[PDB]
């Protein structure tokens, strides 16, 4: 098996704003899940070679992760919060859609997810 280039990050084109969300997503979300004692499966693409899961790019159709997500808050790549909002959530559900119930990394990903929950509901949005 071979990896697919990661997602793309940076879009030179793409109009650039900078909201108060996207400010905390990046500032308190990201950076909170970032130091999560389970944050490290998540913090780089799933390389399926280095892992040996020669299947999981059949399987996943559209990968996410921690380091794609920070890199496109960093580029101002987000022109809306829910575009984020949604970058994590697919990565929570590649998670238990690659996995089974009750797997440890599963039990991981939802604990990262409960954190995140935590977190979005005190999103500034003009407070
Ligand atoms: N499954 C994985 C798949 C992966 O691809 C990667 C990765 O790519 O980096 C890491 C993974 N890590 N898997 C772990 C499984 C258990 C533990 S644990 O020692 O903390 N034990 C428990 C037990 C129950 C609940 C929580 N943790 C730590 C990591």
């Amino acid at each position: 098996s071979m990896n697919p280039p990661p997602p793309e990050t940076s879009n030179p084109n793409k109009p650039k704003r900078q909201t108060n969300q996207l400010q905390y997503l990046l500032r308190v979300v990201l950076k909170t899940l970032w130091k999560h004692q389970f944050a490290w499966p998540f913090q780089q693409p799933v390389d399926a070679v280095k892992l040996n899961l020669p299947d999981y790019y059949k399987i996943i159709k559209t990968p996410m992760d921690m380091g794609t997500i920070k890199k496109r808050l960093e580029n101002n790549y987000y022109w809306n919060a829910q575009e984020c909002i949604q970058d994590f959530n697919t990565m929570f559900t590649n998670c238990y859609i690659y996995n089974k119930p009750g797997d440890d990394i599963v039990l991981m990903a939802e604990a990262l997810e409960k954190l995140f929950l935590q977190k979005i509901n005190e999103l500034p949005t003009e407070e």
